[PDB]
């Protein structure tokens, strides 16, 4: 059975974004935390690593590290003004890039290296070094536009990685799926006017960008059919999230017909998430892995690439991981996620889910798939 | 205009409950936490006085402590048996009291004192020292059974303060709404056989208790009728929480004409909490706390009591606390919450406000209010 | 007997230093702390005021804040350039002031109302309003140059308290003695060429500024032999210390005749500070705050001013501040500082504690005392 | 060159020992911290690591991991009773083992495991697997008596190695050389007796076991003459410390001709550690390192085993396990400790100096070497 790659590099974990108390800048009526605040820890991410090597999990994956991004991989999706201006930023301390966005010294570098983690773990799965493959790209990528800043994210990873295999691997169609709980908002804007990668997000209606929902919102040009929007409401669980995989992505899948599926892969979804309104647990992950793989091994020879955007509960985002890294590897470790039982009995009752699962009917008929 | 009092002390925020990883113990597979985990920290409360403090509110608040609950304050509510193992652990330094339930060294003391603090916030009101009062009572109460420490509560704070009222200034009839996010599942239960005391509580259908939702629950023997319980979905914000207050919580305190109302006041229900999946912001808990005024100056003189709760989100809680105080004082500082016009554009669109709206329409009707 | 006032604001807690791993600013090969890393913390402070509360001590003292230092008190001190730079970092959020030297968004005001603290501690002292006061100044003074932040110092507190005192309050003799365990650079040079002020610094031997021990450096012009450095041996503690002051300072102060004792009160000399390597504990600072108490109610009516300086021991500072204001109000709490035995028990032996004293004789007679 | 060990294991970052205020329980008059405090962090000893990943060093070693030690491996130093009741504080959660030493849930099996690596650490060696190798042993050990729990040690580390080497491998003569800052009381205790391992100590006077000095305590029966003693004085820094080891330490060694030296690593004498009061840099530790690699060079075939114990400044002491891991394997990254210049300025003054060097010189003339 399989061999999945598990791309990290220690110096992700080093990236820093300066004094936060949770999201909000310090200063004015927002006092200095005594906490460790700011959402966007190393905490979340390295808490998921560890817990795949005191689980046993770790050693039976490929570890690999890359090399950053090249200059002219950034280049494929940003203009130099901005990489100048994030360079300078990164090589100053601080500052700040345009309206809340902040970073700290060496932040260009650690995220030319996070979104070279996300190019390797795509080559390696095309190249058929690996069946399947995770990267722990952080910072993230997957709200990030071409010339903005946005959502702690600084380079947009997934298509930096997806443009490489595009110029160096003749990649075809790919089929990119955001379950991040916030929009994919920088995926689907540089794919917008293209008909060659399918940009499919799941996400809370009005969350993150705030207001956006999106549902009407399907491409231009070309691409027109090949962006699909999924507004969810807050509040949703397992029973939502996976009848909207089943009901609408993995038949979009079906006919799109991709070479290669990628997972925006944020569990901020999660029940416990400070940063949005789902109930979602590590099972809800897992069975997700598990819908998606399967419409790989069905439809592009199990090639499916997960790369971590968002997560920002700190106890809970590494049960989350871990399910997913099971369900990826095929390897089942004895971790019982202790708050499993207590978030399955805090699902909606039918009346909502019923309620969910009409709307992902109404959106399924709109998009053509039902 | 209005001389309200906030009780508070210092003593109140060096209540701890060892290691936690925000709400899960740390052993097995939870890590230890590099931050100062645990949900139910001292800085959510300490952070709202602070702010309070700085924006220039606090001095013209009548500010007091209390004497502790007495012992016979505390058997009104809680046998002995219960006193007295609490009191034990207490003075170990710890142990534990049955399934999830952790306290530390003097919590005994400190519980004691919370619930004093309500006490004395009840009497000063009925009395007419005070127009309206808040409590800072940190360990909450709402949660406590009369033999079970639940929800980090360990004594019965609002409970205590009302049957201290009963018995030593002859208070008659008394509503409690409670608008933490979770069940006031100690506070319906002490009070499911009685008539002379209106419980209410709005809560995210199933949050904690966990599987809970409660509508059908009314109240046994003379007290039916006399419980009411609002389960609002998970995910609902500032339209369904003024709603269900508007349609179901005065008009039920309008049929059951209380001396006294007492809020049991969380902030758990804010747009950023871990704890549960709500979209309040800082002025849905001022315009509740107007709601609630209002109704307290058409059918009780204007006496309302508040006394805090839960509220787990760090750095918004605070907002949501001075927005209640402004609203309970009448004073506005100059304090502008930076996350509102953020929170405001999160907030669910007309399809699922109306279906909350038509829930809460139900439920009126079910309780014979519409 | 003794009403002490204790001047503190709220906001001083407030002002912010960014990302620190302790005293190292992050990147390069500083990785970010998970803890709130940073020692110039506000908890320091903040536990020391707590512990008074909860001590019962603090009901017992004059309470008072003050009109922050005014432009014009400001720049008896400091040349506009600096406090415009100053202010211009502060109403950016950030930048940095030079080498080593950051601070936060409003750190301006913030100083502005630390020093104001101390400005009104003194005339209150001097005026016969209070007897003796204590100032909670934070960010502290004593390392601030007038062109030049050091030592997360930004204005010169004492200096302006004093210079304004000298120009609205006919103030003449000063002698201000600074005990925080690092050299008092600031004080030193602003008072360098003049006879009027009396500076008096203990610290330790080359610590901070880094290399700088002083013993031969006494002064310029007029002010030659109003200048007072005792480099104390790394690692001395009680013994040593006391012997200083009783041997030196106050024999200096004799000499000199103040009208007003200030103290630079650092607690940085206690046994578990990271930025310095003195052993004393709670019981020392509490013997030092009497010699000058006496010294000052021998030579100028009892008046004594302290001003909160450096100390870096989150969970020891505050039983150490504790006792000083315990031994300057006069009044004993309840109080056991835990580790005083401990400390006590660490304490150098004879044979460095008579090399010590024999070194402290040379200086004595070094500046004509002995 | 040099194939170096290097011994360590996410699980040992797991160990957990409850709510402390830096090195003070919680309760009483010490206020809970905001921070993370409790000052023998997992953090102290992850960053030494993580700066090792970054740095580019980690590669170049030989990781490893290794079995926990066997009851058996135990039970050659601690009787039942000691192991059974640790254990069963660990089954528990919590408690606490007597005097100030509490643990966290699973704190046996983890305790084991950091005695396995120092076990396996030193059998690598002794095979001649590895030409040195460094063990990350956490909890430590070098403070554990027997039947005590002392100093955040649960197990002797180092005893059970050596004995387990004598049992398994005919280890003859061992040389333990302890140069964390603390006495060395636990190894001291367990050799007392005996010919076979000489123990030395390199500490502050005074400090852990508190007023204790040592120096004429030299052995007991035939053990007589095969323990020594070096209480530096508080405020030592690089110089006396080198001094030590070159006048007493490596003589020491060269009289008694071990088969294998073993370092008890503490860094906890480095300039910035709130346990102690020494001034040390990374190039101290570096130059220690030196020292004893080629006494080993000399007498033993190159066998030289670290095993890590105390240090608790959590920004510095990675530069330090860095420089030491450096000089370990024989490879110097790029990294420069950015405080070595700082430090080296705040050193002791000559007159001191001196002194120090007196005292170890007639420490030296004591045990008959000089
Ligand atoms: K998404
Ligand atoms: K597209
Ligand atoms: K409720
Ligand atoms: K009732
Ligand atoms: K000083
Ligand atoms: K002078
Ligand atoms: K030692
Ligand atoms: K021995
Ligand atoms: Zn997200
Ligand atoms: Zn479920
Ligand atoms: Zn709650
Ligand atoms: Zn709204
Ligand atoms: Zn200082
Ligand atoms: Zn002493
Ligand atoms: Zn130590
Ligand atoms: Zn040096």
């Amino acid at each position: 059975k399989r061999k999945t790659g598990f791309f990290f590099d220690e110096r992700c974990f080093w990236h820093s974004t300066g004094l936060h108390a949770v999201t909000l800048p310090v200063g004015g009526w927002v006092q200095p935390p005594a906490g460790g605040g700011h959402a966007e820890s190393p905490e979340t991410k390295r808490r998921m690593k560890n817990l795949m090597d005191v689980s046993g999990l770790t050693p039976q994956l490929a570890l690999r590290s890359a090399a950053p991004a090249s200059l002219e991989d950034l280049r494929r999706i940003h203009p130099d003004s901005y990489l100048e201006r994030f360079k300078a930023i990164s090589d100053n301390g601080g500052g700040m890039l345009g309206k809340e966005a902040p970073l700290g010294p060496g932040s260009y570098e650690i995220a030319c290296l996070s979104a070279g983690l996300a190019c390797a773990a795509v080559e390696a799965v095309l190249k058929g070094e690996l069946d399947n493959a995770y990267s722990l790209s952080r910072p993230p990528g997957h709200a990030c536009l071409p010339d903005q800043s946005m959502g702690f994210c600084f380079l947009a990873n997934i298509p930096i990685a997806v443009e490489r295999a595009k110029a160096q691997l003749g990649l075809g169609k790919v089929a990119i799926i955001d379950w991040d709980v916030h929009h994919g908002n920088g995926t689907q804007h540089i794919y917008l006017q293209r008909d060659d990668v399918l940009t499919i997000s799941l996400h809370q209606d009005g969350c993150f960008p705030p207001g956006y929902a999106g549902e009407d919102d399907r491409g231009v040009g070309a691409g027109e059919g090949y962006n699909i929007n999924i507004p969810l409401l807050a509040g949703a669980g397992d029973d939502s999230w996976r009848y909207a995989l089943e009901t609408i992505v993995i038949p979009a899948l079906a006919r799109f017909e991709p070479e290669l599926i990628i997972i925006a892969c944020g569990y901020d979804a999660n029940a416990m998430d400070p940063l949005a309104r789902m109930q979602l647990h590590s099972d809800s992950f897992r069975a997700m892995t598990e819908q998606v793989q399967q419409a790989a091994d069905r439809l592009c020879g199990g090639k499916l690439v997960m790369v971590h955007e968002g997560g920002y509960a700190e106890s809970y985002v590494p049960f989350c991981g871990l399910a997913v890294m099971e369900a990826l590897s095929g390897i089942r470790t004895e971790v019982q996620d202790p708050l499993l039982e207590f978030i399955q009995q805090q699902q909606p009752r039918a009346t909502f889910a019923q309620f969910q699962r009409q709307a992902i009917d109404r959106l399924a008929q709109q998009f053509g798939l039902q």
